């Protein structure tokens, strides 16, 4: 469960893990460069959930690496996706191509308990 | 909960997060190269779950990076693992070595709700 | 839910996904190098959960990549964080800077079921 806005996020099928995000305009990424690709996507997630922007296999096989895509529950702005080319030739992304995906997960990073000294 | 087939996936202990995957044959990965390592592993996961192929610390400390390992619930083929060497010397993987692990997670990427305009 | 010890993990807000980890001493990471940054952080998680050490957007935009941060439920030692610089200039981490984050997730990598031959 989430709410979302934007033209650069596609409806997904039920048996996909994530929503596809689409490139806003043509962009070239030469080898070893990093580019920050903007989107107009905004999401709202429920308590103790977070968005994870990660890669699609078709663009990972060309060397596209997404880094830093943890979208906290408190993040209210537009998603920006940090991409580096770790491949061996330039990557050309065309406007409207699917380049990343957004998966919504619950975390359990809350509710600290006392240390069990007998563990192990 | 999952079902799985294949000779390149090991039984795991209960206190590991993931199943180990094993290299099919000896392979060298020179620095800056990417190789796609095939497996004979197939999985079936329940609704709203997905497989994540990710790295083991022992091979990340040598520069092995896995990229693009999201295995949707709809994916019925054999897993292939995309690996790049971001280390500073060649990586030699021997047949039957544990090189990656598969972790099964539930997503919540479904059930869209209306946007809350009062948030924040 | 987890238990944790250490001076290099910060309390978090409820609407963050993860806890921030802090650098132990000043460290330089030249481009293409990998360094293993030690922490004094130890965690205990409940059954079928695991820690994931991953990146913060502010350090991914400079080229800091974290690799191999799956912390099993059986892992009782101090966390060490494997970092590579895939950026285009040196990265300087100062003592006490927030450089990574720890997110606690549940996995479902247990309970094998029979293969459904009719799937698809």
């Amino acid at each position: 469960m989430l709410a979302y806005q934007g033209t650069q996020i596609k409806e997904k099928r039920d048996e996909d893990a994530g929503f596809d995000l689409c490139v806003p305009y043509d962009i070239m990424i030469p080898v070893s460069d990093t580019k920050i690709i903007p989107t107009d996507v905004k999401i709202q997630v429920p308590p103790n959930s977070f968005g994870w922007v990660t890669g699609k296999s078709s663009m990972a096989k060309q060397g596209l690496l997404i880094n830093g895509g943890i979208i906290d529950e408190g993040y209210t702005g537009e998603i920006q996706v940090i991409c580096t080319n770790i491949g061996k030739s330039n990557i050309k992304l065309i406007e409207g191509q699917k380049f990343a995906q957004l998966i919504i997960l619950q975390h359990h990073s809350n509710s600290r308990q006392p240390w069990d000294e007998n563990k192990i």
